[PDB]
């Protein structure tokens, strides 16, 4: 079981991180900061796919057998570093792979907008979605002690529990 | 009439270029070209936002009264380049300001997702997307000679023409 990680957010303060990092801790995962994997906006030039950065994205991320795709909503939408992110990459690296989406919102109804944002883009390079998807408010996170709170525990379990199912069936 | 056009393709040898510099020309706007317009990807640090380049954005898109907003549509998605410079805006520059779509997809049924992404983020800083909507594909584009097709000149009269009547109806 390879599974990768992507924390969307860029900023290295931001709420995503200590999500991210505690699914990677609890489950050994391969991961993917954004606030230190800086890549720079993508240009379309072949002489940036030669790029230090760039190589190593598309490699680790094929690498994965199934990933956790986290972002912050950010206007409604995942974050423009994310995106970012994936344009370098392509259906090359995403296709038939599964991923499970979970976005971080600041509360009220945000994050279903960044989860359709998402889960759009990855059907448009062919990965295979799971059903379940969530979505994590402040409440759910316990940042003055760097992890999540108790809450949503059981939640992210069943989420990278249907993830492993599909990445199985798979073969 | 103080117009802004926005081309949210970063590939300087991108079509979606053409069709913004056609469409700045023809009505005298300011041009924003994500080709030339580069920024850091976003990462909340408020020393970014004193960065040379980012004052200035905020400063040409909320002095336009009414936006022509244009990118190609990459992963079912508007791009990394433009999410990511919106990202450095809010509801400040954008609240009730009048936004046309517009997107360039590569052909058969791409480009509304790259539409409805924007529409859903341009409503997530409070703006006022007007309702026709456009996708020009590679028949609409004629590269070689550096503009646009005659076959789509009349679909970009009209968006321009529904956006000044919204943004005239404003006051
Ligand atoms: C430019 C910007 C735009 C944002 N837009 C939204 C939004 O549309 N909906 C929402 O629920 N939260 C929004 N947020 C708040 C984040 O979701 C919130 O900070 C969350 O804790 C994730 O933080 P992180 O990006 O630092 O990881 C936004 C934050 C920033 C900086
Ligand atoms: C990473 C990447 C992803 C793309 N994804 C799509 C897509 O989902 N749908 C589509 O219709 N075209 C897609 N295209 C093609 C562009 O829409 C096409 O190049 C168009 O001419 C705009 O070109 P421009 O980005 O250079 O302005 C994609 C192009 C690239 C480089």
């Amino acid at each position: 079981m390879n599974m990768l990680v992507i924390n969307g957010t860029p900023r290295k303060h931001g709420r995503t991180r200590i999500a991210a990092s505690y699914i990677a801790a609890l489950y050994h995962t391969d991961l993917i900061d954004l606030s230190e994997f800086v890549l720079p906006v993508f240009n379309g030039e072949a002489e940036q796919s030669e790029l230090l950065k760039v190589q190593e994205l598309k490699q680790r991320v094929t690498k994965a057998d199934a990933i956790v795709l986290l972002s912050p909503e950010y206007h409604s939408g995942m974050s423009g570093a994310l995106k970012n992110a994936l344009d370098f990459l392509s259906s090359e690296q995403f296709k038939y792979k599964p991923v499970a989406l979970l976005a971080v919102a600041g509360g009220g109804k945000g994050g279903i907008n960044a989860l359709n944002n998402m889960r759009t883009v990855m059907r448009g390079v062919y990965a295979n979605v799971i059903p379940k998807q969530l979505v994590l408010d402040p409440v759910h996170i316990d940042v003055e002690n760097a992890t999540v709170a108790e809450n949503i525990k059981e939640s992210i379990k069943e989420l990278v529990e249907e993830l492993s199912m599909f990445a199985k069936a798979g073969n």
